[PDB]
């Protein structure tokens, strides 16, 4: 379970620019790619969001852990995640795609949920077509509730990706996710990020 | 006389990512460098704050004009500027320094104002030591109005820099401030940003 019940409690106790930073680029009316668990909290979300944003021109938001270790204490689950700038950003966008990391060093997989079923299905379908393991979330991580930060975009229907630790390790050269090496990404990384852009494209193409 | 009375009015008329964007990086609990008039509104404030932020580790906020032409319509005067993320940012930083541009194509000068009299005086001194024209504003740009966005930091005391067009042109090679050229900066540019870091550094050494 979390250390902080929400982000106020977190902010009250932690020092900004030492344990955590926040990054925002609002540059799109329609779509925002973001993570509440970026930097060291869930490793690889920052870099994947950067690439997806660089590919799409989507807006960006990242609440980032900066500690060399033990960023898990900076984890506030998405249903409780209330950083005010995040909430302001979400409300200013029709759509939202969130990026998460879950522990499974033994299987490469992505579990996609959220209330935006159409974009949810599309991302699933693009990842697969790049040979990247992906399925609709079921026991866990389904995110069909109205609290999950991702469904608090304007449409009230977001898409959550929960990416296994094995998979995120395979984004980086040498399967090594050390900070020093997070600039060195693999072909799978690139394909993953392109899959997201394609799915966003068709979505806005169907609509 | 501003096209819009406040940021809500602008936002209800403009498209983000076409007319305007907002960039935020919260990474210091004491100091934020920012501009309500960045990108093409007051040209050169974006580039200066990038450099000052890189030198200092201070937090960043930019409200950027993006249009090729007529960025003037996106200028919302400091005392009216209430973009809520900027308002949020300022509230959580002890101190703040804002970068503005004013039109004077023939003189290099910076007019320094704000309720933070100590940091203001340091900035003028450090600017002057680099052979850069700067003085305490007295007849305009005094920035003592508690409504001016820069004074809405948690101390309620900010520092404002009003920098002449001639000065900002001089930040760029061939004195050319056309957007294509804005990554090509001068030595005077480097000096100017270096002065601000020395001011800040000298400042906190007090407390
Ligand atoms: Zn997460
Ligand atoms: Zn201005």
């Amino acid at each position: 379970t979390d250390t902080y019940p929400n982000i106020e409690a977190l902010e009250n106790a932690e020092t900004v620019g030492v344990a955590y930073n926040i990054e925002v680029k609002r540059q799109n009316p329609s779509m925002i790619y973001f993570s509440p668990h970026a930097g060291g909290i869930e490793v690889g979300t920052t870099e994947l969001i950067y690439r997806v944003v660089e590919l799409t021109g989507g807006s960006l938001y990242l609440f980032q852990g900066l500690l060399p270790s033990g960023n898990s204490r900076l984890h506030v689950t998405s249903t409780h995640f209330d950083e005010p700038m995040a909430v302001c950003m979400l409300s200013k966008h029709t759509d939202a795609v969130s990026f998460h990391g879950y522990k499974d060093d033994y299987n490469k997989n992505t579990l996609v949920g959220g209330l935006n079923t159409e974009l949810r299905n599309l991302i699933v379908s693009k990842l697969n077509s790049k040979g990247i393991a992906a399925e609709v979330a079921t026991d866990r991580f389904t995110a069909t509730d109205p609290d999950n930060i991702v469904n608090r975009c304007a449409s009230g229907k977001g898409v959550q990706l929960e990416i296994s630790s094995a998979q995120r390790r395979a984004f980086f050269q040498n399967n090594d996710w050390s900070k020093a090496n997070r600039g060195n990404v693999t072909q799978e990384f690139l394909d993953y990020a392109e899959a997201i852009k394609e799915a966003e494209a068709e979505y806005y193409g169907l609509e």
